[PDB]
RNA sequence: CGCGGGGUGGAGCAGCCUGGUAGCUCGUCGGGCUCAUAACCCGAAGAUCGUCGGUUCAAAUCCGGCCCCCGCAACCA
């Protein structure tokens, strides 16, 4: 019996909850990756890091490499001397000679039922382009994006009502467990490899504030998967005044339409209508730059003038 | 030292600059009316204006300290 020497490496919340969850789960984690403090949020204070504050916190080795291309930083993995590395998202690129550093090499937690979006925003990505599910999937990392061969899968069905942030939260508990269930086959040998079918392959691009500037040319229900895949970031929003609204709820209704895209049809309690690519979204909360979310209704008793029928909004 | 908006009956806002004067659009309850209504009309309840203190005959308004909320940006992948 010897833990698995474990360095961890990575960034968000998500990862804080591998990290968290391996060591509550009695594992050796000898040392502590994520991305260098920087400025982030109002005030642009140097911020810590979700990983880091939790490691700090239980006295672990951070290790915060600009990049792992340089000797120098390689190095601080090789010096660790460990068993395998967890990586769980971490914006760094590993270097081949980083992956081959670890007894057993480099594992990654994605959040995609791989080869199925490899990338960046798998999670997002699977609730915009309208998956029926998702979840995580254990890998070895390999060289590239996200080829390695996946050992280990855990899945979780898209509601309709789920946004980015749900979603990110049930596999918050799958991927821990998925984890944990893998590093063991790891560590007893018993771990059974799949090599990535080509031919089911699809990325996950980035997500950015433009694609999520509400773009009326789109049906009413890939919006309607945008107002919910871009939650809690960046947030489907539209422009009033030359000023940001974010939109964050809006249901879809089936009525076809021949108005230009971005016609205001309706604007009442039910909700303000607008006019499509295909369908007819129904915003129905909405957040006005300086406030909070608040309802179409609410909204109406004092900004009326915003959505007057027969009017466009770009 | 990053830029910026906001905290007023239950809800969304105006009123502040140029001190007195409680507004607007709704919700709620009662009544009126229609075949009926989510529609209209009339009435009512309901706010020590975020908090503390100062000027003041008098403060939502002018001055200071504080707590809170949000937009950009920044950040995360
Ligand atoms: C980011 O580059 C990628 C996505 C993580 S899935 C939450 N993986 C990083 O480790
Ligand atoms: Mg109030």
């Amino acid at each position: 019996s010897e833990s698995l020497r474990i360095i961890f490496a990575g960034t968000p919340d998500f990862a804080a909850r591998h990290l968290d969850a391996l060591l509550s789960s009695g594992h050796n984690v000898v040392g502590v990756f994520t991305q260098p403090d920087r400025p982030a949020g109002r005030g642009k204070k140097l911020m810590p890091s979700p990983v880091k504050v939790l490691a700090e916190e239980k006295g672990l080795p951070v290790f915060q490499p600009v990049s792992l291309r340089p000797q120098e930083n390689q190095q601080l993995v090789a010096e660790l001397q460990a068993d395998v590395m967890v990586v769980v998202a971490y914006g760094l690129i590993l270097p081949k000679a980083v992956l081959e550093m670890p007894r057993l090499g480099c594992i990654n937690v994605h959040g995609s039922l791989l080869p199925r979006w490899r990338g960046a925003a798998p999670i997002q990505r699977s609730l915009w382009a309208g998956d029926a599910e998702t979840g995580v999937t254990i890998m070895q990392m390999d060289v590239g994006l996200d080829t390695g061969d996946m050992l280990y899968k855990l899945s979780c069905p898209i509601t309709a009502e789920d946004t980015s942030g749900t979603l990110y939260d049930k596999l918050a508990e799958l991927g821990p467990q998925g984890l944990i269930t893998t590093l063991k086959q790891l560590a007893d040998g018993t771990a059974k490899p799949e090599v990535q079918d080509e031919t089911l392959v699809t990325y996950a691009e980035k997500l950015s504030k433009e694609e999520a500037r509400i773009d009326w040319s789109l049906s009413a229900a890939q919006l309607e998967r945008c107002i919910r895949a871009f939650n809690p970031w960046p947030m489907s929003w539209l422009e009033i005044e030359g000023q940001p609204v974010k939109v964050w709820k809006a249901s879809v209704i089936d009525t076809a339409t021949n108005a230009a895209p971005g016609t205001i049809l309706e604007a009442n309690k039910q909700g303000i209508q607008v006019a499509t690519g295909d369908g007819i979204l129904n915003l129905l909360s909405l957040q006005p730059a300086g406030k909070k979310a608040m309802s179409a209704q609410d909204l109406l008793n004092s900004r009326r003038e915003w959505f007057v029928p027969g009017n466009r909004l770009v």
